[PDB]
C-alpha cells in the first residue's frame, strides 16, 4: 500500500504531498498494528523458525513505532517459557 502511493506520488499527485502521506500510510497501517502483528505472528513464526518472515519482522518494525523491544519481549517470553 505504501509503495503504490509512492508510485501514486509520482504518476499524477504533486510530490512534496507524499511525506505526509505515506508517514500516514505507515502509522496507519504499521505503526497501530505493531502489538497485534507480533503477539498474532511472532511466536508462531520464531517456533518454526521461519526466518525468512522474521527477517521481514525484524527490517520493518524499526521505524514509526520503534518496533524493537516490542520484538524483544515476545521473543524473550518464547524462550523462558520453553
Amino acid at each position: 500500500r505504501l509503495e503504490e502511493e509512492g508510485d501514486r506520488v509520482i504518476t499524477y499527485l504533486d510530490h512534496s504531498t507524499q511525506k505526509p502521506l505515506i508517514a500516514c500510510v505507515e502509522k496507519q497501517l504499521l505503526g497501530e498494528h505493531l502489538t497485534a502483528i507480533l503477539q498474532k505472528g511472532l511466536d508462531h513464526l520464531l517456533d518454526e523458525n521461519r526466518v525468512p518472515d522474521l527477517a521481514q519482522m525484524y527490517q520493518l518494525f524499526s521505524r514509526v513505532r520503534g518496533g524493537q523491544q516490542a520484538l524483544l519481549q515476545h521473543w524473550s517470553e518464547y524462550i523462558k517459557t520453553f
